[PDB]
């Protein structure tokens, strides 16, 4: 038993860098956040990095994307680390 | 229907950077690889970055970690982007 539901917030590296501040406001449901990175690599960046957050229970994951006021510039994508 | 099985190869940023070369040898089952990043961030790095790979079918995921000779320095962890 483990269930490690995570989400991918894609949008910008500067928006996600300061997004962690809002995650602190809702820590009761937030667990940890990954370092904003980018899918693959061609030469540098282009305003489009996704970070991997993680919660404790599956209900805490859906509550995060439906409770904290995430920035519209970013986009939450269901995820499942299963680890 | 989608099933996007992915794996996390944690170990080193230099070992994972050159690991992509081996992934090319087995592209028939490999699909795409993510940019080696690090879980969270305290100040810099410390030889421990994880990359997110992706396959086409679930059977292709288990075959990747059981077919390509991955480096022992790294570690494959089951993953499920579900996206």
């Amino acid at each position: 038993m483990a269930t490690t539901p995570i989400i991918h917030l894609k949008g910008d590296a500067n928006i996600l860098k300061c997004l962690r501040y809002r995650l602190s406001k809702y820590k009761q449901l937030y667990e940890q956040v990954s370092s904003t990175w980018h899918w693959t690599c061609t030469d540098g960046k282009h305003k489009n990095a996704i970070v991997t957050l993680t919660y404790i229970s599956t209900s805490q994951r859906d509550d995060f994307l439906n409770t904290v006021k995430i920035p519209n510039t970013v986009s939450v994508s269901t995820g499942y680390m299963t680890i």
